[PDB]
């Protein structure tokens, strides 16, 4: 029932206000995340400076930075295969097909394949030290290549295999959950997680390989922060600002065209977010910005209740609120709540 709700003339006013409020919070969260890295964190030094310096806490060496980088790449490869794809797959295989269909992150917009593929490109970006698919001179890839060309080539191939396997699932993944292609994508993601957390991490950690000193890894950490992390968060800030502006256009003059234009802005803003999921550490994690912007699944019953009662304060939480209160607010806001409000069955919603 909450899944079947339509945007109608009867609820349009409330629907516009829900969209405005969710888009304003996404704008705030992306700005605060970018500022935490680029300007100041916890009222002090910027997180970009703290990470690049690695002078004690939580990173005392360039190796500690790089182990976090690699751990966080392995974590997203694990999340994508075992949970984003795996949770719907295992529900479906057990015979719980209706629960499986609604378990797919980004199904409202039929965007799961592209979303999860961008998560793998986050790994590529972290490993390449770039955003354009070109291997940077100061990348982890180049460091591994100089010591072990075979391991570097196997890692680059494993990243590409996972991205290609997800793209090979027939569009949309929501309608092809039990496919052979789904299983091949899970396999490719598991192989990628393994080569990162086992082979790569162990190889860098071994002092005998001479690639874990600050002289070797400082330029890798600096380039990862300056060319990957900070520009991705800058792009997310800019694109969440544009997404809010597109929601305002739609709310002020609702039309099929304005819904289509706001949906395009949602995909545009999602890209730097999805391409940041290999670095879910530091500010995005500690500030709770990851679940603020990207909780999934949502509390769909609570969304419909908030829409009909215009209880906008239910979307927000404060420092010191208990865990349940924070999660309840996060489960009714963010990119996926805005996605619900903009899309129906993979297409922009229409004005009746
Ligand atoms: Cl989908
Ligand atoms: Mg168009
Ligand atoms: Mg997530």
């Amino acid at each position: 029932d909450p899944a079947n709700i339509d945007y109608t003339p009867e609820n349009a006013s409330s629907w516009h206000n829900y969209m405005r409020n969710v888009a304003a919070l996404l704008k705030t969260d992306a700005t605060n995340l970018y500022n935490a890295w680029n300007s100041s964190y916890k009222g002090g030094e910027s997180y970009a400076s703290l990470f690049k310096a690695h002078s004690g806490s939580p990173y005392a060496s360039a190796l500690s930075c790089v182990e976090e980088i690699v751990d966080k790449c392995a974590e997203i490869a694990n999340e994508v295969g075992t949970a984003k794809i795996g949770d719907p797959y295992n529900l479906y295989k057990a015979g719980n097909t209706e629960e499986a269909l609604y378990a797919v992150e980004s199904w409202y917009s039929w965007h799961s394949r592209d979303d999860y593929t961008n998560n793998i490109y986050s790994i590529r970006n972290a490993y390449y030290g770039s955003l354009d698919g070109n291997i940077n001179a100061n990348s982890l890839s180049t460091v591994i290549a100089g010591a072990n060309s075979s391991l570097d080539t196997k890692i680059k191939n494993a990243i590409q295999k996972a991205a290609k396997a997800i793209q090979d699932i027939p569009q949309p993944f929501r309608n092809h959950i039990p496919s052979n292609e789904t299983v091949a994508a899970m396999d490719a993601c598991a192989e990628l997680e393994s080569i990162l957390k086992n082979d790569l991490k162990s190889y860098i950690a071994n002092n005998s390989n001479n690639i874990n000193t600050d002289a070797v890894l400082n330029p890798v950490v600096t380039q990862y922060v300056d060319a990957v992390v900070v520009p991705t968060y800058k792009s997310l800030k800019e694109k969440n600002d544009a997404l809010y502006n597109a929601v305002i256009v739609l709310a002020d003059n609702p039309s099929n065209s304005a819904f289509e234009t706001a949906c395009d802005a949602w995909i545009t803003a999602r890209e730097p977010w999805e391409k940041s999921e290999a670095f879910l550490f530091g500010p995005v994690d500690e500030m709770g910005l990851d679940p603020n912007m990207d909780s999934w699944p949502l509390d769909q019953n609570a969304i419909v209740q908030i829409l009909n009662s215009q209880s906008w304060s239910d979307l927000e939480w404060s420092e010191g609120d208990d865990e349940a209160a924070v999660e309840s607010a996060q489960n009714v806001r963010g990119f996926h709540t805005l996605e619900f409000l903009l899309y129906k069955n993979g297409e922009p919603r229409k004005v009746q």
